[PDB]
């Protein structure tokens, strides 16, 4: 299947089966999408929700987060693990307060310059909260694209990561980008799982090479040896 059919099938699936009601998806702003993306990169949705709610209630705005003591941020992070994310969250909130006058940057370069925010998280912040035309590529999306397009090779090799970023760019639409990017994350998280993917519940099952060859185990490639 062509890039235009990938996008259309994923958006039609999201419409009927996607997750649309999580708290970071309601009255989306750059700040809320950033906060949730950072919490979500190493923690599952069920554990993140109470923390997302407590952080939004305590820190309504990024300036509130910036002005809080770091020890108060770490105390409220307790239970989420991977505390470098919390230290960078706080540094990034202070960078928005100092460089961007308390308003979360809405351009790619300034968002990706924030501590703890990579190319995929910056693309996620801007595409999901403002509908800007940016692709994402976290572990879950890497798996969906690598299986659908048979991208063998370890994504830790620059050549394979570039291939996967090119594929993401090719299948990501401008129209409906916020719905498409959330749907790709949902598919990788819930359908195209690391083991035994639920191919029969996947909107890409008619064109996916791994589903046609029952070779999901080969994609993406793991680290050598
Ligand atoms: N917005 C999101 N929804 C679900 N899983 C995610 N993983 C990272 N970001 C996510
Ligand atoms: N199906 C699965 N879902 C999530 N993590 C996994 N690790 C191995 N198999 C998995
Ligand atoms: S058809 Fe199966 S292997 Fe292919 S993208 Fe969907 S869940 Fe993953």
């Amino acid at each position: 299947m062509q890039a235009s059919q990938f996008s259309a099938q994923v958006l039609d699936w999201y419409d009927k089966y996607g997750r649309k009601t999580l708290p970071w998806q309601i009255d989306k702003t750059p700040y809320k999408v950033w906060l949730s993306e950072v919490m979500l990169q190493q923690t599952q949705v069920a554990t993140v929700i109470p923390y997302f709610e407590r952080f939004m209630a305590r820190f309504p705005t990024v300036t509130d987060l910036a002005n809080a003591p770091l020890d108060e941020v770490l105390h409220l992070w307790t239970g989420l693990g991977y505390y470098a994310r919390a230290r960078n969250l706080h540094k990034a909130a202070q960078q928005v307060a100092t460089l961007h006058g308390g308003k979360f940057p809405e351009t790619f370069e300034e968002v990706a310059a924030l501590p703890g925010v990579g190319r995929s998280t910056a693309g996620a912040i801007l595409s999901l909260s403002l509908g800007k035309h940016f692709p994402i590529l976290n572990g879950n999306v890497k798996r969906v694209l690598a299986r659908c397009y048979a991208v063998s090779g370890w994504p830790g090799k620059k050549e394979v990561e570039n291939k996967l970023w090119s594929l993401s760019e090719q299948v990501t639409p401008a129209v409906g980008v916020e719905r498409f990017n959330q749907a790709m994350m949902d598919l990788g998280a819930m359908i195209c799982t690391r083991s035994k993917p639920k191919c029969s519940l996947c909107p890409l099952q008619n064109g996916c090479i791994a589903a046609a060859n029952n070779s999901w185990a080969l994609y993406p490639g793991k680290k050598p040896k």
